[PDB]
């Protein structure tokens, strides 16, 4: 298992990265420092996570310390929904760059296909509680992303939470200049994504799996929800291989040619989660894990279901 995957922009992307959604601002600097110290070279970020400044402190310190060189890091961020208009994309990218202490991003994603009304609120609401859409579509937002490549702000551009038809819309865009390098989607044994993964891979788009552990710290968790880390069937595979359940859950997407971005702020788990390059799941293990699919989503976007571009109908 090589550590990097070749993207369709000619650059290589580390297949294991550190997630940062929900990482508290007072803990994420040390989390990223530890991650870099123990071998991580890819950090997944977003403006909406409200902690990019603190992620950036860690990156800058490790560059200053010469623990790593900038060209060895692969830093990803995402354009939030309230910045889909053409005139807002560059400034949104530049705010993320400033916060992360970077001159360029390795990859910048459209975070969700849904555009929302610009303003201070990340979820602008009407008086009845619906999110207020923007009238800017995915194709014009994509053209604005292409400009960022042509200005040197980002090395690669991609998409996130785009369904099959939305990916195809991008690929079929009149005058398309750069194909998306990545589609970052939720993926784990309860949401195995065979159809969307095969489509993206067949077009040369690399898939990144988010919430690979089932996001046990998601803010909307309910007790009746299934739990990957506690599933006896997955624990049994881990025991057979003398690895933790989390390690199995991270290795699983790796063997599907996916990138995977487990989140932790716990030093011992950050290190544990990286120790996944030294064992192999069998084909039978892989098919068994795939069999657990139930189309269960951490990020279901249930408050966004009437948006013309809601992705999960
Ligand atoms: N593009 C998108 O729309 C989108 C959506 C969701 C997520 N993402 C990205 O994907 C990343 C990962 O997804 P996620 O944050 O939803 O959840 P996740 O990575 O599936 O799970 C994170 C949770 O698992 C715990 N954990 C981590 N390693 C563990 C281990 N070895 N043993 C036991 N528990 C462990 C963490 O606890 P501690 O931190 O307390 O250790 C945290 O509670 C995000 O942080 C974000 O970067 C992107
Ligand atoms: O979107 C992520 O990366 C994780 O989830 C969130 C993180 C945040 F910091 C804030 C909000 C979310 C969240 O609600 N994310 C879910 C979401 C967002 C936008 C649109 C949709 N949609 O289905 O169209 C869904």
């Amino acid at each position: 298992m090589a550590s990097r995957i070749l993207l369709n922009n000619g650059a290589k992307m580390p297949i294991l990265g550190l997630g940062t959604w929900k990482s508290p601002p007072g803990q994420v600097t040390e989390a990223v420092k530890v991650a870099i110290d123990v071998g991580y070279r890819h950090i997944d970020c977003a403006h909406v996570y409200q902690n990019e400044n603190e992620v950036g402190v860690a990156i800058q310190e490790k560059l200053r310390e010469q623990v790593v060189k900038r060209e060895e890091l692969f830093i990803v961020s995402k354009l939030w929904c309230t910045y889909h208009e053409k005139g807002l994309v560059k400034g949104a990218c530049q705010k993320t760059l400033s916060d992360l202490k970077l001159d360029y991003l390795d990859l910048y994603l459209i975070h969700w296909p849904t555009g929302f009304k610009p303003g201070k609120e990340f979820f602008p609401l009407d008086e009845s509680g619906n999110v207020v859409p923007s009238d800017t579509n995915i194709l014009d937002t994509w053209a604005a992303m292409e400009e960022l490549v042509d200005e040197g702000l980002v090395k690669a551009i991609g998409i996130s939470n785009f369904n099959h038809l939305q990916v195809e819309m991008i690929l079929n865009k009149p005058g398309l200049k750069y194909k998306p390098a990545v589609n970052q989607i939720e993926c784990h044994p309860y949401l195995t994504q065979e159809k969307l993964i095969q489509y993206c891979q067949s077009k040369g788009i690399v898939v990144t799996a988010y919430s690979p552990l089932g996001s046990p710290d998601r803010p909307w968790a309910k007790p009746e929800d299934p739990s990957l880390l506690e599933d006896p069937r997955i624990k049994a595979i881990a025991a057979k291989h003398n690895k933790t359940t989390a390690q199995v859950l991270i290795r699983f997407p790796m063997q599907r040619n996916l990138v995977v971005i487990p989140k932790s702020v716990t030093p011992e788990r950050i290190a544990e989660n990286f120790k996944v390059f030294d064992f192999e799941l069998s084909s039978q293990d892989m098919t068994t894990l795939l069999s657990y699919n139930r189309n269960w989503r951490v990020c279901g976007g249930l408050s966004c279901t009437s948006h013309k571009d809601y992705p999960f109908h």
